[PDB]
């Protein structure tokens, strides 16, 4: 059984062999990239939303097909949000104590994932509805203006399927220290961060968008 | 047994011939593709060429292409990492399609660095003027005369850069592609001969599935 306990994922199932063999496995440290000033091309179609279900090695909140992201002429339906502690993706070796992943699928079956860091500070109201289920302020969840990193990668969890479009947001969200240990407690006080995977000089663009 | 013919050994079946080749199917950054969506970028000038005229170690037909091997004298520098041009080979038509445009021919500059990491540079050809750069080879397949590598490429190039795979089995990924937009020119006769030297047998992998590849457009000076 696969866990984060103390590189052998490929062994447990042959379905997981790509975890080693893939040349574009995630997460990574974002250190070399291209600046661009091209249109967002990223449109959010988010609303405050109450979960299809809320359940637990990571804390996950799933949703109905109500929230969308449209990228270069294709609609990606929001499936779920889950957390990693520490932040899996590194930005020039800076990681945040917590992260969230927003998972999407298009007509063609393609995957798009949204990642953002958290900053230890003020209480974050967006977390509480989940922590009948209370609705989550998605369209308000995200920063107004985001600087993001976009590149190609894999699932950070098995089967580590690749073909994932990652957009990693620069801005850290804020989380209070009680909330942090609580979710950390919520995840059995067991870390669920895959280490940085081998990076074969991934082509990375830095760009921005308006989430709302 | 892989080939480009429509029988059991074509591209739609390359994954079946050897288990070493399955990434041809399962791989998620498979090349070639149609380059139409990309990001325009600051021209930080990432790529530096260091080519000289060079005589081929060998010029020979292998695995459907005309290949010219070289001593490790011609190089490319990318973000402070140097890749040695290993060989130049040909595909007809051009395999990468640029904004849905297909060219009669392309040339691939295969580079490998110390780590065994791969870099390939592609430039297309369309029918026109006689190319003196080409002729050493068409005769050389039949010592070898040197190739004006330093003179081969356009002075300033527009190219697309992304991560992809090899276009022939084993279809290895982690390949850094530099696809130059500018077409070089070839005479209609030279064109017909290259195809004859490459046996009038197509050696173009079809466009492969695209998983939203991040492509940047930039430019450089080859001279
Ligand atoms: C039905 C199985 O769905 C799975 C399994 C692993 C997995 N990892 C992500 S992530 N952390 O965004 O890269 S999403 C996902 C979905
Ligand atoms: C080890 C044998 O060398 C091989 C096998 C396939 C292959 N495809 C290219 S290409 N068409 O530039 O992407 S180069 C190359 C070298
Ligand atoms: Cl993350
Ligand atoms: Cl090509
Ligand atoms: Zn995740
Ligand atoms: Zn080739």
């Amino acid at each position: 059984k696969w866990d984060y306990k103390n590189h052998r994922w490929d062994k447990l199932h042959k379905d997981f062999e790509v975890c080693k063999s893939g040349k574009s496995q995630s997460p990574i440290n974002i250190e070399h990239y291209y600046h661009t000033q091209d249109k967002a091309d990223l449109q959010f179609k988010y609303a405050a939303s109450k979960p299809k279900a809320v359940f637990f090695h990571t804390l996950k909140a799933s949703f109905e097909p109500t929230n969308h992201i449209n990228y270069r002429g294709h609609d990606y339906v929001l499936d779920n949000v889950h957390f990693h502690a520490p932040m899996e993706f590194l930005i020039n070796n800076k990681t945040r104590p917590l992260s969230a992943h927003f998972v999407h699928k298009d007509a063609k079956g393609r995957l798009l994932v949204l990642a953002i860091g958290f900053e230890e500070g003020k209480e974050n109201p967006n977390l509480d509805p989940i922590l009948n289920f209370k609705e989550v302020a998605l369209d308000a969840f995200l920063p107004k203006s985001i600087n993001y990193y976009h590149f190609n990668g894999s699932l950070t969890a098995p089967p580590c399927t690749e073909g994932v479009a990652w957009f990693v947001i620069e801005e850290p969200l804020e989380v209070s220290a009680k909330q942090l240990a609580e979710i950390k407690k919520r995840m059995k006080n067991s870390p669920n961060q895959r280490p940085v995977q081998p990076d074969y000089n991934t082509v990375i663009i830095k760009s921005s968008a308006e989430t709302r």
